């Protein structure tokens, strides 16, 4: 399986300053949950952001840099690399990534954080009209998840004559 995996605001905002925009603990734990022993794939942005790779999961890092090597991170340097990967993969972020991928992937697992965020990096428009709602579940609210937010699992629709 190749997924999507990705938190956007209610203007498709995912970032600012190679930072997220929100803080938000629930969603790094659906993150976790959804990824953990499968493989995240992240361009070197996104990477560098988190710092470190994540444990209990395969990290991916696709970038231009033959010299990238990091300890417990394995190094892609294109596009048709990923689909070599076996297991359920995850398309893991930025913009980057996202724009080269969202015509490829099966699914998407969103959180749709609603809010509306400074951001310097987009998810790519879409339209539900192309995708089936699996599921919708509201994310909880409390002392330290104070932001509304919705996971959505999307899977594409197929095209079939009228
Ligand atoms: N909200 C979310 O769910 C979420 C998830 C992930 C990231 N983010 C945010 O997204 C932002 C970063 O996105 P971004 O687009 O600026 O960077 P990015 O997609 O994280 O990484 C961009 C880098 O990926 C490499 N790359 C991408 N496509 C490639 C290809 N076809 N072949 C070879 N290398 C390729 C290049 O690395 P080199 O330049 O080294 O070649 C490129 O500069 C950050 O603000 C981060 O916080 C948000
Ligand atoms: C640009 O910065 C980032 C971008 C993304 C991508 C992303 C986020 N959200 C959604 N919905 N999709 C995505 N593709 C993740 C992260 C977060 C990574 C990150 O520390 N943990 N994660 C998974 C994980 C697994 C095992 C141990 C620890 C972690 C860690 C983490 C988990 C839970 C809490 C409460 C706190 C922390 C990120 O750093 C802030």
């Amino acid at each position: 399986t190749l997924s999507i995996l990705v938190a956007h605001d209610l203007q498709r905002v995912i970032g600012f300053e190679n930072q997220l925009p929100w803080h938000l603990p629930n969603d790094l734990k659906h993150v976790k949950k959804l990824s953990t022993g499968h493989t995240l794939v992240m361009g070197r942005k996104t990477f560098e952001s988190i710092g470190k790779p994540l444990p209990n999961r395969r990290n991916v890092v696709l970038t231009s840099d033959t010299s990238f090597n990091v300890e417990g991170v394995d190094v892609i340097h294109s596009i048709e690399d990923i689909y070599q990967l076996p297991g359920h993969v995850f398309i893991f972020g930025g913009q980057t990534l996202f724009e080269e991928m969202i015509d490829k992937v099966d699914d998407m697992y969103i959180t749709v954080i609603e809010g509306k965020f400074r951001g310097d990096t987009f998810f790519p428009p879409y339209t539900f009209e192309d995708w089936e709602v699996a599921s919708s579940v509201e994310g909880k609210l409390d002392e330290k998840n104070t932001i509304p937010h919705t996971f959505l699992h999307l899977i594409r629709k197929k095209l079939v004559p009228r």
